[PDB]
């Protein structure tokens, strides 16, 4: 064995602060624990040694300004935000219902088990709103989730709300299930939705079955096809990886995103967390990480997609210094820790091969070069000229035009918002993001996170701490006894 870092971790039975040791062993990293009350716990970190340490390189560490909670008990504790949290909030979430027309035996929100729905008004919701723009830099992007947002009948509105906000970045987490009727997903689209967050389990029904209960499969296929339709072109499919269930469609679920990259964005692989709901047999034996679907990635794609592709999320990050010190105006930084995340993005071309974009771009050149830029940074065109004229010997699909490509790029350095957009319908995003859970939990990476929930009670949560430790105390203090809320509300809130 070989010890890596300390850290801090959470008992899987009480929830408490433990320390926490993290090492390598046999290839692969594990997490190793102990309550003084409940003894001592293991756990894979990682599923790759090497790729852990290759990952180690790109830390970043960010900084905040505006907070919401004040230190008391130390992290993570004192969600949120404390003066202790390394990153502000990049795409935040609201949960604007726990109600759902679903079951799903996973469910990490363990939704429609408490009778009792939490449904935030209106006025609740733009105040959520307001903590998050109030923060520096502004939460840039906003994500409606739950529970399932199409349930409520006023989720058109709300959409509205957050376009007239000001958050660039609208997007909806759900089910996809009332999308199949193509006005409705009209109504989403004219209200400004930016893109679809869709639960998508594989290319086969029994994935479905497993996950969701009953076979999905035609509904997301009819929402793909309305899509196509009403020309709603930011799709991104959202697999629970379990192994044995789906592992062995990564590839499946990609080509079947390739073939529909014309709406289909990206892929954002989620490996099954456990909290919420898990079912007993997936609790146990559906355990992978971040390598794990690497490999799966290089596998199920006949090595069109290596692992030398993939980088982590924080590796973007002096991109954002970059143009922040380019336009002496604060920019969202993507701050997270190295192994929260990783992701790529290909190229579609005729034949349907996926080229990505690190295959004929050195990626970690331009990185170095944008940090190089940065401590020099009339003298700041010559850095954009020179990372102009330095972008070529850096650089292939025939029918990519790698010319605009470039013009994209050096206007996203100009905080081009819309050439981002842009690129990004030129590509398919392949990622993948593992939310800890109590037996993985690591407070150096919660420390660091970009993904927010927003309460009612004026707080800013982390995704991983609020759906271990807060999802239950801020949604019973917020909900109805579901026999009352039934008798004053009609069937959509
Ligand atoms: C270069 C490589 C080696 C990799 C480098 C590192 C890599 C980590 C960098 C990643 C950067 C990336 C995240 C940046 C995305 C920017 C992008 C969203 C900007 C907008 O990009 C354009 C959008 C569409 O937006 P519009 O054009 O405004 O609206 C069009 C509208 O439909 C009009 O009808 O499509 C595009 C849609 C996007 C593709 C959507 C991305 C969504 C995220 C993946 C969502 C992540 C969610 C979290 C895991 C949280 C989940 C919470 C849940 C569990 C409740
Ligand atoms: C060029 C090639 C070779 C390499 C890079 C490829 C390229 C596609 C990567 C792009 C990475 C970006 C972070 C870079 C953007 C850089 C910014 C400085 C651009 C600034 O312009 C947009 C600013 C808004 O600024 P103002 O409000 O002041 O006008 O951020 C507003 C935009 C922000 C970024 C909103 C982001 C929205 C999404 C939904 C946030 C997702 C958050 C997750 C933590 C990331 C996903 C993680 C993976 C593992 C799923
Ligand atoms: C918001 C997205 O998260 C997915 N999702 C639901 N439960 C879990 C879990 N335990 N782990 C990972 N992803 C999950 C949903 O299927 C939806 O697509
Ligand atoms: C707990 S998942 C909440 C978002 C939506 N119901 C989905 O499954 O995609
Ligand atoms: S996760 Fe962040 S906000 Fe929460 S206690 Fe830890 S440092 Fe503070
Ligand atoms: S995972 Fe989503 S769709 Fe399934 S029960 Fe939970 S909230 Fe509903
Ligand atoms: S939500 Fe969890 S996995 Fe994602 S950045 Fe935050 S701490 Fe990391
Ligand atoms: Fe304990």
């Amino acid at each position: 064995s070989h010890m890596e870092k300390k850290t801090l971790s959470l008992c899987p039975i009480c929830l408490k602060r433990i320390p926490a040791t993290i090492l390598e062993e046999d290839g692969k990293i594990i997490i190793k624990k102990t309550c003084p009350e409940h003894g001592e716990f293991k756990d894979i970190y990682w599923g790759d040694a090497e790729l852990y340490k290759k990952f180690d390189k790109y830390e970043f560490i960010g900084k905040i300004e505006v907070t919401n909670t004040k230190v008391k008990n130390g992290c993570p504790y004192d969600c949120g935000l404390c003066p202790n949290h390394k990153s502000t909030t990049i795409l935040a979430n609201i949960d604007v219902t726990n109600r759902c027309n679903l079951n799903c035996p996973i469910c990490f929100a363990n939704a429609n088990k408490s009778g009792k729905v939490y449904e935030p008004s209106f006025e609740d919701i733009k105040r959520m709103m307001e903590n998050l723009r109030k923060e520096i830099p502004p939460t840039p992007a906003i994500q409606f989730a739950g529970g399932e947002p199409t349930v409520r009948s006023d989720l058109p509105e709300l959409i509205k709300l957050a376009r007239d906000m000001g958050f660039l970045h609208v997007q909806l987490a759900t089910n996809g299930i009332k999308l199949k009727n193509i006005n409705y997903l009209k109504k989403l689209k004219e209200a400004g939705l930016s893109t679809i967050y869709l639960q998508f389990d594989g290319i086969s029904e029994k994935p479905y079955l497993v996950a969701r209960g009953k076979n999905l499969l035609p509904i997301k296929q009819k929402v793909i096809e309305n899509c196509k339709k009403v020309g709603f072109d930011s799709v991104v499919l959202v697999p629970t990886l379990v192994r044995g269930v789906n592992d062995n469609e990564v590839g499946g679920i990609i080509r079947y995103a390739a073939e529909n990259v014309d709406v289909v964005r990206g892929i954002n692989f989620q490996p099954v967390s456990f909290t919420g709901r898990v079912d007993e047999k997936t609790l146990l034996e559906g355990r992978i990480t971040i390598p794990d679907f690497i490999k799966l990635v290089e596998e199920q794609t006949d090595g069109e997609i290596t692992e030398e592709d993939f980088y982590p999320v924080p590796s973007v990050a002096p991109i954002s210094v970059l143009v922040e010190k380019l336009t002496n105006d604060r920019k969202p930084t993507l701050s997270s820790h190295q192994h929260c995340g990783t992701s790529t993005y290909v190229f579609v071309d005729e034949d349907g091969k996926l080229i990505p974009i690190t295959r004929f771009i050195d990626v970690e050149g331009f990185l170095e070069i944008v940090k190089e830029k940065i401590e020099e940074i009339m003298h700041d065109v010559k850095v954009l000229g020179e990372i102009a004229l330095k972008l070529p010997s850096l650089i292939a699909p025939k029918s990519v035009n790698i010319k605009k490509i470039i013009d994209l790029i050096l206007s996203v350095l100009k905080s081009d918002y819309s050439a981002l957009a842009e690129l990004h319908y030129h590509m398919l995003m392949i990622s993948c993001m593992h939310f800890m859970d109590a037996y993985n939990f690591d407070v150096k990476r919660v420390m660091r996170c970009c993904i927010h929930y927003a309460t009612p009670d004026d707080r800013i949560i982390p995704f991983c701490t609020y759906n271990t430790l807060h999802r239950q105390e801020v949604e019973e203090k917020f909900s109805i006894p579901l026999e009352e809320w039934k008798r004053m509300h009609k069937i959509g809130g």
